[PDB]
């Protein structure tokens, strides 16, 4: 995915202002995937959130604007995002493929959702997701989320480890916007 990788990345560097970069990376990475949605996402001080930026295809609801207050990354200060561990859901009706070792365990079964945060999804419209924490500096400042909306989709490692190099580029951007 290098080749896609720097693509996205000339893309996000021929612009100058943190919005475009935002848009620009929403857009770039929802048409490499053939999705129907990726946000940007950012924590409040209490590891909720909220829709900051999203390219969306399909005629969906629009999300920037809204919040998400996850319970559960509030009492766990953003979960398994402070390690830099992805979360990764071909179908939100069976479960995360497990990464361990900053790989698939094709050893493990998927691991079923709780129904709280599966109904949670369904509001946003969500079918399939692959999420992936934007650090600035090592700092957790929020999410980067690819979504299908229609039907379920499977994410393999090479994408998610994509994903995270493209949001290592978002958190870089905004570590230099900070300055
Ligand atoms: C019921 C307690 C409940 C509500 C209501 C709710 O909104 N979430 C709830 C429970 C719940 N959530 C999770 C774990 C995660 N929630 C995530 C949320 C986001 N995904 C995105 O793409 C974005 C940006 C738009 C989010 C804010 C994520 C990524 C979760 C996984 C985090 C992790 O594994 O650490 C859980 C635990 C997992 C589960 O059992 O389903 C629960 C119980």
């Amino acid at each position: 995915m290098e080749q896609a990788l720097n693509r996205v990345i000339t893309k996000i560097r021929q612009v100058s202002d943190l919005e475009s970069i935002f848009s620009t990376t929403t857009q770039e990475v929802r048409r490499l995937f053939g999705i129907e949605r990726v946000t940007i996402y950012k924590f409040r001080e209490d590891y909720f959130g909220d829709f900051i930026t999203e390219s969306e295809a399909g005629g969906w609801r629009k999300l920037v604007g809204s919040g998400w207050e996850d319970p559960y990354l509030n009492e766990h200060q953003g979960g398994r995002f402070q390690q830099n561990q992805p979360f990764v859901v071909d179908d939100i009706y069976l479960g995360e493929t497990i990464w361990e070792e900053g790989k698939f365990n094709l050893q493990k079964p998927k691991r079923p959702l709780t129904d709280c945060h599966i109904e949670a999804l369904e509001s946003f419209e969500v079918k399939s997701c692959a999420v992936v924490a934007i650090f600035q500096g090592q700092k957790l400042w929020g999410l980067l989320s690819a979504f299908q909306n229609s039907a379920p989709r499977h994410w393999d490692e090479a994408e998610v480890q994509l994903l995270m190099r493209v949001a290592d580029q978002l958190g870089v951007a905004i570590q230099q916007a900070e300055y």
